[PDB]
């Protein structure tokens, strides 16, 4: 087996460059920016992800300098990165080692949905409550991913934990500077998103997530559509019809809506009966046309739907115990201090 | 079988109502606004479709006012029309009675691709040039379809004859004027489209005809992508990096654009090596980044790609004859009446 060799440079550790050799190198994924492979590091035996991508060196690589500046136990760590000319024309290649996980919320979501079952509700608390988490701490650096959907939800069976992934649409947004409308995918984009806002907020993770929550809950996706007319089209059944403030507060200029006056047909009549209340709750606080109304990711960690998790019983359906959930940190709870008086319950520690 | 009977206004012809009946109602299709249903008229026996879409009577239906202005043997046609309350807070339904076509070009095109195959070149000239005709028709009163796809448009096996469908998304563009960016499917929507133009011009549905065209050679959607970037990744491997120019033709002030720069890997690097060099001559003067380079659909059809269809004796593989093709109204060639020289073949010029 052809065991490879190179000089690559701590993720988030000094940058002092050491020697790190890796053997059974597959490809894994063939993504746009770049492919994906997958190896085992000679002395560990771990297994890692190297994702290779095209460096022009005109400029910084900007996924790069976010993952270095990340360190969260919900978030796919670097563990090391270094440079590689290609060919074609002797291109420079960007490659970032990262850790690598087996399943996803995608993978697994698609086993329950066919096979005609849903995913027990302690799962998908288990695993939205590390989202919020993840989403709490890179927006607190005012990092919005920009791009939430269960295939960047990576998921490790036995321990429950669950990682953010793919960071290649990532960006600081600072007030005052536009940022592009085309980014996030398909039946996740939030709806200012859709009306072509420039200066949207990290609230669009928000809404993202409230999107993974439903669909988890449902099955499927909460708002398909193959256009973004068809996609509004859904969102609009669901939540009613924007008022022309709130279509002002997603901002687009599109005061001049031209869509029918549908009322909502309460959440309640959208999840199946066993669907708990505040599963439904939550979405409602989640999923709103106002992006500043919506739930910050703190607040939703906070959640009632939640409580399972702070209780001290609380136990992973294999016997096993649930991953770290309470030990915050100054830097996660900065967006609002007094809410670790819930998100850390008594028995907690770490 | 229940027998339904209503009072409803011609399509195209004078505003007189008439009485229809059909039978055999069944439900073909769930769309966004409203449900689709196919019955049988009871006299001329007859399949057509009917549209349910909820009508608010605050205003005047857009898809209906476009369907009742055309005219054309390459576009679905809408037989009649008429209203119907519902329920669930007794409302105004509109239904629409357009005629029921059989195949489509998605289905048609994805019996190939699973089938490991390419549909014959002979049924993609067809099909496309049919396109580009129902395009120059519509865009010669200023209306943009905004939604071109694979899906939309209707075959009929036998006769190899294409018509356009799905007007709701169809709109008059007046100069001046903001259009929604929200319009145009996924793999189909242009580059001006993803960068959330809101001055585009009917060019986008040229560039949404340049996709199909490319995917019905290629035995898949060329631009796919679940984001814009994704998809704008797949455009720029294909067509290079867009000049500070071109992002700018292509209008919003991305000019401040961030994207590595990739040059095109040549068009003839993209198909397959049967694939007609003329075939793809016209994509790539179809797929441009700057939208008033695209061909016009009137200059697409008299492309050297859809010679054979003017050849006298051509012929569709099951023997019959092709559609007329050639039998262009002056409000056709309206956008450039001079390339009836091409359109019209000598042969087609013989009074006999």
């Amino acid at each position: 087996s052809k065991v490879t060799t190179v000089v690559a440079t701590p993720g988030q550790g000094p940058d002092r460059p050491q020697e790190v050799s890796y053997t059974d190198t597959k490809v894994i994924g063939n993504g746009s920016f770049g492919v994906v492979y997958q190896a085992k590091l000679c002395d560990s035996g771990e297994l890692v992800a190297i994702k290779k991508v095209l460096q022009g060196k005109a400029f910084k690589n900007r996924e790069l300098q976010i993952m270095r500046k990340l360190d969260h136990c919900n978030i796919v760590r670097l563990r090391y990165f270094f440079y590689s000319s290609g060919e074609k024309k002797d291109e420079v290649y960007l490659n970032l080692v990262l850790d690598y996980v087996p399943e996803t919320v995608y993978r697994v979501a698609r086993h329950y949905s066919r096979a005609k079952q849903t995913l027990p509700v302690i799962y998908v608390k288990l695993y939205m409550y590390q989202l919020f988490r993840s989403l709490a701490y890179i927006h607190s650096f005012g990092i919005c991913h920009r791009d939430i959907k269960p295939q960047n939800l990576l998921l490790d069976p036995d321990t429950a934990v669950l990682k953010l992934c793919d960071f290649g649409s990532a960006k600081q947004l600072v007030r005052g500077e536009p940022n592009v409308s085309y980014i996030c995918s398909r039946y996740y984009r939030a709806p200012e998103l859709i009306f072509g806002a420039t200066d949207y907020t990290s609230s669009i993770d928000v809404w993202s997530a409230g999107c993974v929550l439903a669909e988890l809950l449902l099955g499927q996706p909460i708002f398909p559509g193959d256009s973004g007319v068809d996609q509004l089209v859904e969102i609009i059944k669901v939540l009613g019809t924007p008022t022309r403030e709130q279509i002002r507060e997603m901002n687009p200029n599109y005061t001049e809506f031209a869509f029918p006056q549908i009322k909502a047909h309460p959440w309640t009549k959208v999840f199946r009966p066993r669907t708990p209340p505040e599963a439904i709750a939550l979405c409602s606080r989640l999923l709103e046309y106002t992006p500043t109304a919506r739930l910050t990711p703190l607040e939703a960690c906070a959640h009632s739907f939640f409580d399972e998790l702070r209780d001290p019983n609380v136990k992973l359906p294999n016997g096993r115990d649930t991953p770290a959930l309470f030990n915050f940190t100054t830097q996660e709870l900065s967006s609002n201090p007094p809410l670790a008086t819930i998100l850390i319950p008594p028995h907690a520690r770490i």
